[PDB]
């Protein structure tokens, strides 16, 4: 039920997208020691650096006392020899060692002040709380296994990850128009564009070889989510306006797709089919 | 095979809930060294901070002696120079170092006093004892793998985790009325509401699912915790529009006729949009 | 071949018990360093704290010399200034520092004396030796992986663990009479009582959901053992003395069991069946 | 089809024995650092403590120099004040500190001398070399994973481990006569006795089994170690009662007749209790 | 069915190539502590040493203050005693210790300056960014598990890894002409040469295979890296001897006749040794 | 088609050999810290100790400065008191402490000189490079997981590992003549002898029980390789010259092999068969 010409070729490829958030981060600090006060739940919206947080801060407060006293000393000291030499009382060598003990005891102050700034947790981006692995009583411990402790990420702006593959990868470039949809609200179709390839076999990012090729786009509302899978198709050609042979020239010039080719050379219209 | 005056549907979805306790925590300390005295058996009711607990406290008592002597010294010292300068005997610089040794030896006292407060265990909430992995003779050790040592949690108030999924997730919101029940006492049905979604694929909390927790108070023992439940969740309720027992079945198209508009159904007992008035030519079979 | 009344209902449930010892502990110390002398085998009866034991004690003896000399010093010292001031010879500040070096050198003595008490092993209960993972030549090492080194536990008093399940758990309470038996001596049947539930899905203690419910009881002789599995049944009801309808009232009032119900309301006797 | 005067049964059980060496040990030291000289190849006969061995000893020789100088000092010192006071020159308090520095610097000498004695390897028993996991160039390292480095064990005297099981375990005791054989030399049969049970499910030492070891001297090479054996174990022996080739087969009940009493059999050649006298009407088929 | 004058064969073998980049490296430093500023996204072209990078540098700046003061001191000091002795004021032994404190405090300055140079990341080659495992908030930590943190490598010049195997390995040497192609652009065929064997079972680099790498310049993006290729490798080429389309098929024996001598074939189009002259009685079918 | 006598029995056993190199070693040092310069590729021939190597040597050069200055000091010092006492100027106790600081500062010199000798890598045998796991940029790190970093071994002299088994192990001794071949060049057959058993179930070296029994032999050229598998057969008997009954004496005296026995007692020749 077909004949000649037009210009509606759409070549497409299709793979299936695992969808994602644009960023996304796990958080637990260089400290050890059990925790005390936990500030969030499930899926809170959180703006920058917040309160999460807090391992018991106890011995770090200790070490603050100890380096702030031994700083009050050296401070008074070289503040006093800051007024000798300025007469010419004692030396220019007794100044070097009063400054040394000062600077050294200020350093060692900003140090254990840091290890207190550790004990306080902070969210590394304004975002939303995915996970909360970790609990008010929880005797965490670092050393060599960072813990994480809160997971959080950004869900306006999401980005989908089309497990595309080894064959069709000489094509799929950037900026190709794509459409895709879910599995959750079939009457929709989302369009976007394709935004970047990888150049990385998605084993190699984070038998059976895929090459992601991310597409981003803003989720307003909270509609989408994150684990989700999508079905997606990606125009790898578009000639508006040449010549179309509903398929079979089988038992010249391309390309064929899907089974519905495409006349370039020469020719022109008017013509035939195959039947049968 | 007519109307329903105007009528009343329940769309529901259903998934299967792994049930849970509201909170729940594992406990074992920053210390190492073997233990000595263990205070609970599973399924003890425990109120706050209690006695669990206790790794052998031996070398931590040592370090208490050693920092409390070296504190008795500096305390006497700068308590003595606290009465010089207040004459004007010795200086204002020999005070700085008597205070330094004091503060420093008080600090290092609160430190090893802390590492004794570690050795003593405490329960991070008033609750009940799930597990007791760990035993009177047991030569535990921290460093880099925290142990836990007691698990304990709260079982009045429980919360169930309906492994719901990728399809139906555009719906299920919060505050939806839900009912569910177990596998253990079939003549029951518990109602509750739905209390929160996640926004998190339940791999990503802790084949694609998205939990959506529902809480509610367990009085008595009754429920438990490992349990699974079967649960169904009203994703619509129109009290009072028009009901076509299903088929006008398809660019959807709808036999007797006219055509209609549509939606929605469930379990296969579709709903009208115009339609259609009352009585009409009812379409079957 | 049946009619009315009585009072022999036994509802029962049944699951299969993995049997156990009441306690049970693994043992290897905070030390490192290879071992030397090992005192037990296979399944010895052992009473408290014994000799197991002993990593090579060598450098810990070293550190005993070193802190016991530096203690002989301070001891002589402040024993000598314990007799000044008691005249009024030297000061009250030279006493503080002689006591300090004393206390400090006694502390540091009880410390490396402890690290020698480590090197000696001890059994944390009068019991019996399950396992002996670990051998006269064996270059063990702690740090962050405790070793264990002997396993030992108590086998008078055993306790069985009936993998019971998600359905029948609204019933099975405590104090229910139970019977169970093995797989090794079929002409027996052991009775006991049920002694505690858990409230813990036996994944959660130490697809497919079970809830243990321990039952203890004394193994005299050594007959039972430990790995064993048992088959067990647990009276979750007993009405002595109401009304019994050999089953089928199918195509009122309960409960039914197994297929052999149970008349409450109203009624009385004399009556029928089903046939057919 | 009569009696057996009085007769002689063997009940047996049978399981399959994984065979073993009596002892057996893995060896690699508290040290780190690469190695240098390796003294054995597998299947060397070795007698006690030998030369294995040797991680590069380099920095441990360093720490020997450094603690042996600082010992030469304190030795000369308090050897000198060992001749004051014995006049009455200098004090009784300057002796305390010369002794302290002495003892302390002898201690710290026996310490780094020890960490040299580590660097040298030694075989924890006179025996034979199973394995040699570890090589002349091999940059080993301890800390928290002890290495092993040579495995060695004793192969005169071996001991076989009959994966026996949950049923038959109420029987099999110690001192039962056993026979077993391999898979490698079928015309043999080795007898021994059974020497110990366990009381330990062979998951729990190191589908339910309970080992029950049997030892015996391997002279020559002959046996080996990975081997499996097939073994059978007399759990009864009545020399001299009455034997009914099996069936009176069932509340057990026993055809010709009369009835009997019973037990026991094996492999299906049952035994009488009364019974039954001599000759009788033999029941078959 | 005759001769080939003298004729021209291609034996080939074939295996399937996993393709690769020439180099390729993972990068994350000796430091610990969380990060702060991250400079790249995957698939950035990067030239040498760049900005990646940066764990929070905080306490390393601290230790810079502390060792640069204690250096200002000793510098002034021995700069002052650099002008004694050059009179002859104080000694030649008070110089030794002023130099010692100097050198020692310069050393400990280059040390903590180093641990700041750590905190800054750098790309170990001019190349392109594969991976970016690691994120602006990410609380990394070293010690004993190096992290990596960026992966990057070189994609002009790629090299393909033909999982070739245990049989054909006595052949395939180096410098053999090869052709191969993908799975993604079938109208192509890439030729190259073979550039090296391994001598290493490709389990042992990083069912038995032996890689045998072939390199060649990827200009443009075109290829990629995960890819598989299908590749065939001329293990013989006699231009110009005699060709018997196969069968004289067997102590091998060769119908029409006479007999021949033989080899070799492929895919089943065998070759003569005498044979046989021209024309002859061609054997079929 | 057979009769009596001779002396061509060959009993043989057969198993399949995984072949190997005689030695073989993995190499990466006690250091940490990233690397810098890497000297080899794929399969280089390398003679002893070479250049491989080199983690960035930076802070180890630091610690060389620091202990070589503090050595220049003590060296000058006790070189100066080496000329007192030799008059009789200052004491015999001030010498002890000048020597102490000297020896101690020489020790501490050979120490950080060692930690520089670490940073330089060296091949633990003249051989060939199997593997090169590890790369110019590679931020390696030891502590508790040695890295390895180059793998290298010897491929003249190879040694094959005949997964032989639990049955036939009462036989296979040493010095038995063996032949074997590959899978890669069928027209060959290599002979060798058998050179050692193990006494070790090849799980136990480095359901289903094998016992290796190595055979070595020189690979000249580079022909063999290493991953390879071989098929091998091993004469466990050879009587040249007794009496041979093509098999079946079935429905005396052995042994039988394969199905082609072997007359000892008594007898003599001339005789029969089985047919049928």
């Amino acid at each position: 039920t077909e004949e000649v010409k037009r210009g509606n070729i759409e070549k497409n490829v299709v793979a299936t997208g695992s969808i994602e958030s644009i960023n996304t981060v796990d958080v637990g600090a260089q400290v050890s020691g059990k925790i005390t006060k936990l500030y969030v739940k499930l899926g809170q919206q959180v703006k920058k650096g917040d309160l999460l947080a807090e391992i018991d801060p106890a011995t770090y407060e200790a070490d603050y006392q100890s380096a702030q006293a031994n700083l009050a000393s050296t401070q008074e000291q070289a503040q006093r020899y800051k007024l000798l030499v300025a007469d010419q009382a004692v030396s220019k060598q007794q100044y070097a060692d009063a400054n040394a003990a000062y600077l050294q005891s200020k350093a060692a102050v900003e140090q254990a002040r840091i290890n207190l700034r550790y004990t306080k947790i902070t969210s590394p981006i304004d975002g939303t709380v995915i996970s909360t692995p970790v609990s008010e009583g929880q005797t965490v411990n670092s050393n060599q296994t960072t813990p994480t402790i809160i997971k959080v990420a950004d869900l306006s702006k999401m980005r989908i990850k089309p497990e595309i593959s080894e064959g069709d990868i000489t094509k799929v470039k950037a900026g190709q128009d794509v459409t895709f949809t879910i599995l959750s609200d079939n009457k929709t179709v989302y369009h976007a564009k394709i935004d970047s390839v990888d150049p990385a076999t998605t084993t190699i990012s984070d038998s059976a070889v895929y090459y992601y090729a991310n597409i981003i786009v803003e989720n307003p509302e909270h509609v989408l989510r994150i684990g989700m899978t999508t079905e997606n198709n990606i125009k790898i050609a578009d000639v508006q306006n040449v010549l179309f042979i509903p398929n079979l020239a089988v038992q010249e010039i391309g390309v064929q797709n899907d089974f519905q080719t495409e006349v370039k050379s020469g020719l022109t219209e008017g013509e035939k089919v195959v039947i049968s």
